[PDB]
């Protein structure tokens, strides 16, 4: 006989237990539960028995609890789990042995200091990972830690203590968001192999330089946000890059702008047209840029000086 | 041309924009969006244009923002909205003119001080309402404020400042949860007409007495939680009530227990059997209760002394 905990609402394969101050995961829940919402409670840990007989559960929300420890494989019995939301908790590290069906993991606002490559081995259905707002440091991220996710399309590590782009990122990535960290430079090695990367967010960091060859490793990149950093000049490779269309560089320390910083010498029919370029809040003024600098842009609205 | 905001993920009619520090609701979202997640951002208000062309949106999550004002009818254009989650914000009152399709509203942990009967007029699809953790006072709740919801099945006002059960509750109610408030007494008037009420949670309040005739107004009540209150004796009407099965009275100030406090004189075949009764953490001891007191209970496990 399955029971709905007192105060929780159990309707249509949805078990709603938010805002109840629960101190641990309820048991004896309906075997067919598809979505379990345990948000805003006082759960301190996930024990090995906590999720038994929840074989149809595709979504688990544990956002805003006080979780400081999760037994290895505690989520394993959730053979159909696609979304796991552990944001706003007190995790010290990511949970080991998670369902191989997992498509999205969010562990925003925790106390992560180490990202073991082992937690991600085999998770081949994973497409989105959000690990922002953690005291994590670049040293805490094992190299190739995310390599195991052959389908990963999006990853975001924001407002943490990392200082360099993680090495060994899965080549399936289309979006890499590292806004609001403490990155100081962009090395070509970290972006090596990201042939599918379309968006690269590096805004609000402390970047002072972008090695030549960097953007060339992301040949199909369409959006580059580097605003609010410490750049002394526009990153190189924009003129010979063929797919870049959006380049945000406002709020930096760019001294001057070369004639071929964005457009190549002769018109290149193969280079995609720029749809947006931002340069305001920089030392350079509109009067220090030769009108020829944006000769490959055919919309005045695009360039914002 | 619909756009997915930078850093948000837009996949399968789901727009995911949690944890991005956004300062306002994004516009130009895909017209077919069914679920919009704006949790954990910095949105301060909902303007009248914020939700245009989101006609298929059945779920809106704005949990954990800094919302302090919502224009009247701002949610009106969401003609198919079934769930609205506004918990963890800074609302001073509930929003006027909400979609008539609304099935669930959660405004837990806000700064609600007044519940106008007008916000709920016409919301005939509403089945669940959670208004816990607000500085709300009994005076701030207009009488019959919830009357307008002819399908309301569950309502919860917990950890607030109310001191009396709200008057004029919809008779469709099956669950009334008022745990953790400052209620001092249970008057029969407030429970008048609740012929469908199955569960009544009044735990963790300051109740010192239950008027006779109270439980008789909830003739089909199956669960009564009155633990952690200031009761001087078991509430009356339990013996002649026919459906009550669970009566939690632990952590009170009950002096003694009468012979017919739970069971009527002669065995009543029409009275449902008790499946759970709690009396521990009270002045009375197991040796002050005549064994005849629970003569209509046929499971020793039921009574917890
Ligand atoms: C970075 O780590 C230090 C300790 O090493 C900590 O004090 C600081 O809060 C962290 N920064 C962030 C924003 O996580
Ligand atoms: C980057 O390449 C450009 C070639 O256009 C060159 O002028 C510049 O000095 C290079 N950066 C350095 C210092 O390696
Ligand atoms: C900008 O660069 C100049 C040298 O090129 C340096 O002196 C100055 O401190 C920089 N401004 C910033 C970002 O503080
Ligand atoms: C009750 O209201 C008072 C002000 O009238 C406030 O100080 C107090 O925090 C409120 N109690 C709760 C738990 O909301
Ligand atoms: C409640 O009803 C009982 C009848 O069993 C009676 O003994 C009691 O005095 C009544 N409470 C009061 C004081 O109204
Ligand atoms: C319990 O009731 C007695 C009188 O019946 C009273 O003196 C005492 O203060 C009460 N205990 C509590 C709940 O403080």
């Amino acid at each position: 006989g399955p029971v709905c905990p007192f105060r929780c609402q159990c309707h249509l394969r949805v078990v709603q237990c938010s805002d109840l101050g629960l101190e641990k995961v309820p048991k004896d829940l309906p075997p067919d539960t598809a979505l379990l919402d345990l948000q805003n409670n006082k759960i301190t840990e996930i024990k090995d028995g906590d999720f038994k007989n929840l074989k149809n559960l595709h979504t688990l929300i544990l956002i805003n609890n006080k979780i400081s420890k999760i037994s290895p494989g505690a989520f394993a019995p959730l053979v159909k789990l696609e979304r796991l939301y552990l944001s706003k908790n007190q995790l010290k590290e990511l949970p080991e042995k998670m369902p191989k069906t997992l498509q999205e993991l969010r562990v925003h606002e925790n106390e992560i200091t180490k990202v073991r490559k082992s937690v991600f081995n085999g998770l081949n259905q994973m497409i989105v990972v959000e690990l922002g707002t953690n005291p994590l440091k670049s040293s805490g991220i094992e190299n190739g830690a995310f390599q195991g996710m052959k389908k990963l399309s999006y990853i975001r590590i924001a407002d943490t203590n990392i200082t360099t782009i993680p090495q060994g990122l899965p080549p399936s990535l289309t979006e890499l968001h590292l806004d609001g960290n403490k990155i100081t430079k962009v090395d070509a090695a970290s972006l090596k192999g990201l042939n599918n990367l379309a968006k690269l967010g590096l805004s609000f960091n402390s970047i002072s330089a972008v090695d030549n060859g960097s953007l060339a490793n992301t040949p199909h990149l369409r959006e580059l946000h580097l605003n609010n950093n410490k750049l002394v000049k526009v990153p190189g490779g924009l003129a010979d890059h063929k797919y870049i269309q959006v380049v945000y560089l406002h709020n930096n320390n760019i001294s001057a702008i070369g004639s071929n910083d964005f457009c190549p010498p002769g018109y290149n029919t193969k280079k995609a047209s720029y749809s947006g370029v931002s340069l305001f809040s920089n030392p350079v003024q509109y009067w220090e840029i030769q009108p020829s600098t944006f000769r490959c842009v055919y919309v005045r609205a695009a360039v914002q000086l």
